[PDB]
């Protein structure tokens, strides 16, 4: 016997809708998690303070995330970059929002990082992960996205779009590229450090 022991919220309710509910768009997970914060703004349910958008890269733009729809077994999917969705529940139990995971939705954090990231003590170091952590609230204000790197050359989309119009702030049209970045000099938030962001967040 071993006890797995602060508080675990055994009774947590998500700060989201069902999975099939959400907005959802492949290759636009950026905006998949803007929609939730959003979501999470309006509801009467949780402060969004308590709520992070977590950018997973690295300095070649070459990531394994495990346990992935767009490749169902054992095998990961190599993603340029991508993001979900953090709640940190009041008494320090995190869960993670990933609307491309087949694991659950939510996922208690230990259990994402268990099986969906792994360590990145065996794995080859150009492929080894960073995190930026950015509060919901700084999310919401800060992103803007044009996808104009969803584009090719002669103006086609790769993949088809959102159906609703382009996130934009006054300040910005498309600063997407300092939030992808895990260079500590540029953008808002924290970059952590695999070790840093598992013992931040996890129990």
């Amino acid at each position: 016997q071993r006890m797995e022991g602060g508080p675990a919220a055994v009774h947590y309710q998500p700060a989201s809708p069902p999975r099939d509910a959400c907005v959802y768009s492949s290759c636009y997970s950026e905006e998949n998690v803007w929609k939730l914060c959003e979501y999470i703004k309006n509801h009467d349910q949780y402060p969004l303070e308590e709520c992070y958008a977590v950018f997973i890269s690295n300095e070649r733009k070459m990531i394994p995330i495990w346990k992935q729809q767009a490749r169902p077994g054992d095998g990961p999917v190599i993603w340029d970059y991508h993001v979900v969705l953090l709640h940190v529940s009041s008494g320090g139990q995190s869960f993670i929002y990933d609307l491309d995971t087949v694991l659950p939705f939510p996922c208690l954090f230990d259990t994402y990082v268990e099986d969906a990231i792994k360590s990145d003590d065996d794995i080859h170091p150009q492929f080894r992960r960073k995190f930026r952590v950015i509060c919901a609230d700084s999310y919401l204000k800060n992103f803007a996205s044009d996808r104009s790197h969803m584009k090719d050359s002669s103006g086609n989309w790769r993949e088809p779009p959102p159906p609703y119009p382009c996130i934009e702030t006054g300040d910005s049209k498309m600063n997407l590229n300092d939030f992808i970045s895990m260079d500590p000099k540029v953008g808002w938030g924290a970059v952590y450090t695999l070790s840093e962001f598992t013992h931040r967040f996890g129990s």
